[PDB]
C-alpha cells in the first residue's frame, strides 16, 4: 500500500481469502468493513502517527458516529481488490473518511463507502465539537475542494433513521461478544456491530437477495461483558429493512440502521 | 504464495493486519489459525484441485477429508505489520488418514517462530459416516507428497501425539450459551474449525489472557456444531499454566471438542 502522488490519500490491494467468504464465493460485507477500517489504519500510520500530540495531552479520540457502505459487485475469493480511501474536514462537526473499491483486474469501481467521525473524551466519553487548533493540524492531510464517494445531493447515506417500534417483526436475542470481536484495546470492533444487525435478517432473504446497501449510526458501545438484541422490521424488486441493537436487558440502544437488498 | 521448487509443498508470506493483533499487539492464535487455513487452501489450488482436496474419485464417493485434532506451538507471535512466512505440506499416513504440518518465520530474519500438525480422516458428507483411505483413493494424492518423512514435530512421543482426557464435572471455568453467528460459517454454511478455537479460549479467565502468552493447543474435533446448536466451554487448571478443556452441546452435554492448552507468564 502507499499514498498517491499529492499525498492527499491512500491506496492498498487485498487478494480475497477462503475464509473472507460467504455461501456465493465472494467477500462477505464484514471482510469488506474490515479492509476499509485496515485501508484506514495504513493511511494515519503513512502520514506519521490517528491522533496528534494536542489529542493526545486533552485525552481526545476519533470515534465513528455513521458507517455507510454501498456493494454493486463483492469480489470473488481469490480476487484483488484496490481500495482507495481520503479524509475530509466537515469544519467543526467532526471529519468524513470516505472508500472507494475497484477490481484491480478492470478498473471498474465495484463499492463505496463513507463514514463521520467526531472527537471524544476517552475517558468521560463526553462529546464536543472539533477545536481550531486540532482541526487546523489535520488539514495538511486532507485534499482542500470536497472529493465525495457519494456526490448525489439526495444520496442514502445522509438519510435519517427512525427507531423501530415494538414489535420487531425479527429478532436475534442474546447475542454477546467473545475476545475475537475485540480489538487491540479490548473495545468491541466497529465490524462486529454490522454482523449483529444482519443476525436478525431471516435466512431465506440472505439465500436469494444480495445486500447492496447498509447505514449504521453508532450511539453507545457495547462492552465486554454486555448482552445484545438485534431486532429487525420489513418496510418495503429489492426489500428494505429497519434495524435496531439493544442492550438485552434495560433496552438501552447502541445502534440503528437500514440495509437494502437485491433479488439475485 | 507459491509450491517449492520440487512442487512437494507450499510457501506464502502474509503481512499482519490491525483487526488481526490482540491486546499485545500481536496476532492471535485465531488469526493464525485463519492463515494456516487459507496457506493450506492455497496449496491445493496450486496442485490442481477445482471443494477442497477432492479427486473425481472422492466427489463420485461424496467423500470429503474432515480434521480430527489440530495441534499449535507459537514461540512469537508477529506484531501488527510484520511480515510471517508459512510452509506447508501434506504426508500420507498410510490407511488411517492424512497429517498436514506447517512452519511459522519471520520473514525478515528467517528464524522459525511457530510450528503446526493436523490429522485429517475420509468422511462420508452426507452419511458422517468415518472411513479408512483404502488403496485406489491414496495412490492419487501421494504424486504431492514428499515420499520421506518430513514432520514438523519430530520429537519421539511429542505433545502433538498425546491422549485427551475428558473434562470431569464441575469444571473450574466456564462459558455458557456460546452461538456462531454467519461471520463464524464457511462458504459451504458449515461452523469453521477456528470458531471451536475461540469458544475453547472463552473459559480461560480474562486475568490468564492479560499476564501469560499462549504457547500450545491441542485441539480434538468430535462432533460438528450446528448453525442453530448452542454451546458451553468448560476449562479446569491441571497444572507455566496448563489447562484440560471441553465443548459440549448446551443441552444433552454432547462432546463436540476436547483439548488442552499450555501457557507461559510474560
Ligand atoms: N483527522 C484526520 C484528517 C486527515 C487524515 C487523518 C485524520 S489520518 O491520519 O487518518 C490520514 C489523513
Ligand atoms: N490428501 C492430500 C495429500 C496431499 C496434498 C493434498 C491433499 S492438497 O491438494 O492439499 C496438496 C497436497
Amino acid at each position: 500500500g502507499s499514498l498517491t502522488e499529492d499525498g492527499l490519500s491512500y491506496k492498498e490491494k487485498f487478494v480475497v481469502r477462503s475464509y473472507e467468504v460467504g455461501s456465493n464465493k465472494t467477500a462477505t460485507v464484514e471482510t469488506i468493513a474490515n479492509l476499509l477500517q485496515e485501508v484506514g489504519c495504513n493511511h494515519a500510520q503513512s502520514v506519521g502517527f490517528a491522533t496528534t500530540t494536542t489529542m493526545r495531552k486533552l485525552h481526545l479520540i476519533w470515534v465513528t458516529a455513521r458507517m455507510h457502505i454501498e456493494i454493486y459487485k463483492y469480489p470473488a475469493w481469490g480476487d484483488v481488490v484496490e481500495i482507495e480511501t481520503w479524509c475530509q474536514s466537515e469544519g467543526r462537526i467532526g471529519t468524513r473518511r470516505d472508500w472507494i473499491l475497484k477490481d484491480s483486474v478492470t478498473g471498474e469501481v465495484t463499492g463505496r463507502a463513507t463514514s463521520k467521525w467526531v472527537m471524544m473524551n476517552q475517558d468521560t466519553r463526553r462529546l464536543q465539537k472539533v477545536s481550531d487548533d486540532v482541526r487546523d493540524e489535520y488539514l495538511v492531510f486532507c485534499p482542500q475542494e470536497p472529493r465525495l464517494a457519494f456526490p448525489e445531493e439526495n444520496n442514502r447515506s445522509l438519510k435519517k433513521i427512525p427507531k423501530l417500534e415494538d414489535p420487531a417483526q425479527y429478532s436475534m436475542i442474546g447475542l454477546k461478544p467473545r475476545r475475537a470481536d475485540l480489538d487491540m484495546n479490548q473495545h468491541v470492533n466497529n465490524v462486529t456491530y454490522i454482523g449483529w444487525v444482519l443476525e436478525s435478517i431471516p435466512q431465506e432473504i440472505v439465500d436469494t437477495h444480495e445486500l447492496q446497501v447498509i447505514t449504521l449510526d453508532y450511539r453507545r458501545e457495547c462492552q465486554q461483558d454486555d448482552v445484545v438484541d438485534s431486532l429487525t422490521t420489513t418496510t418495503s424488486n429489492d426489500s428494505q429493512f429497519l434495524h435496531l441493537l439493544r442492550l438485552s436487558g434495560d433496552g438501552q440502544e447502541i445502534n440503528r440502521g437500514t440495509t437494502l437488498w437485491r433479488k439475485k
